[PDB]
């Protein structure tokens, strides 16, 4: 009786990139057998967007041809096997310098976050491809003025807005700061039903991210990482909050995102993604590996050299992990 919004197992599948082709979606459904994408509504890039300087009238025009497309995309979807997860990753106003969305800080954007959701919902409110609204990716509040409403607030009133319009879709809260596993434990369950939560899972970022923004290379896992063992046992301890909450809320879990990157040494990127699944499955979580034919940092058609940008002559350990569990998966059947 836990809500999920769907009548599979299990959602196990990835995000995709905005310029995903017909024929990607195809092949990633029938083929690699994954069962569900995430489908990120991005301008450009994360946490820095064109959205971040745009008026409120340059990002409705953005944001009307990313919808364009994907809902041109849900009849492919719906002849892979593909239950789709409709992320909002740029909101209106985008973020400033420090990373916080704009949003929380001005009303216009705050207003437009609602109204824009409740376009959103009335979009898809029939398709029976699209399974959830992540209402925004990785939240960032900052400061939040008087008169504004904080995430837990707004996202209980986007909730309720958008579940007036539709009857069946998940409605997916990711917590503020930033999707983490720990954030989760500062967000109140909201009174709204069928309610998925979500966490985002790269913890440790020395080593998820090594090489990429500052971080440094050569980060072994399992391993001494940031002065502390990090092994299967480490990564149950970073995810207990969310499991935590889980179970006391009686509430189902998805991880939108999670991934290390390619160029990690050895084998240690696999390992990661392995007792990261493992974990997940124990728990009963949906998820979404980050990412199907996106930036290539994170592809598990490419190798282990960080100046090599072409795909690998044959299949990546990665890979054959992620297709080994997508062979586990029911697909959606629909009318």
């Amino acid at each position: 009786e836990v809500f999920k919004g769907h009548n599979l197992p299990r959602l196990r599948g990835a995000m995709i990139g905005p310029h995903v082709t017909n024929a990607d979606l195809l092949e990633f459904g029938n083929v690699w057998k994954a069962n569900h994408i995430r489908w990120q509504l991005i301008w450009n890039g994360f946490p820095h967007s064109p959205a971040d300087s745009a008026t409120l009238d340059e990002y409705r025009q953005w944001l009307d041809g990313a919808l364009k497309r994907l809902e041109a995309a849900l009849p492919v979807c719906r002849e892979a096997g593909i239950l789709v997860t409709v992320d909002l990753h740029t909101p209106p106003g985008g973020r400033n310098e420090a990373s916080e969305c704009r949003i929380f800080h001005d009303r216009e954007f705050q207003k437009a976050f609602i109204d824009i959701w409740e376009d959103i919902a009335r979009r898809f409110a029939d398709s029976d491809v699209v399974w959830g609204y992540d209402l925004v990716n990785e939240p960032v509040e900052g400061m939040v003025p008087d008169g504004l409403m904080n995430w837990q607030r707004l996202a209980e009133e986007t909730a309720r807005r958008v579940r007036a319009i539709d009857q069946k879709h998940a409605i997916i809260i990711e917590p503020a700061p930033w999707g983490s596993p720990s954030s989760i434990a500062l967000l109140d369950p909201i009174d709204v039903p069928g309610v998925v939560y979500s966490v985002h899972m790269y913890v440790p970022h020395a080593f998820t991210h090594q090489g990429v923004y500052d971080n440094p290379v050569g980060i072994v896992y399992p391993g001494t990482i940031d002065g502390k063992w990090y092994d299967r046992n480490t990564l149950r301890k970073v995810l207990e909050p969310v499991r935590r909450f889980q179970e006391e809320n009686g509430v189902h879990i998805y991880i939108g995102e999670f991934s290390a990157i390619r160029w990690a040494p050895a084998d240690s990127a696999c390992q990661y993604l392995k007792d990261c699944i493992e974990i997940f499955e124990e728990y009963g979580w949906d998820w979404a590996y980050h990412a199907f034919r996106e930036w290539d940092g994170w592809s598990v058609e490419h190798g282990p050299d960080r100046n090599d940008r072409n795909r690998t002559a044959t299949p990546t350990d990665r890979a054959l992990l992620l297709r080994s569990w997508y062979a586990e998966n029911v697909k959606p059947q629909f009318s």
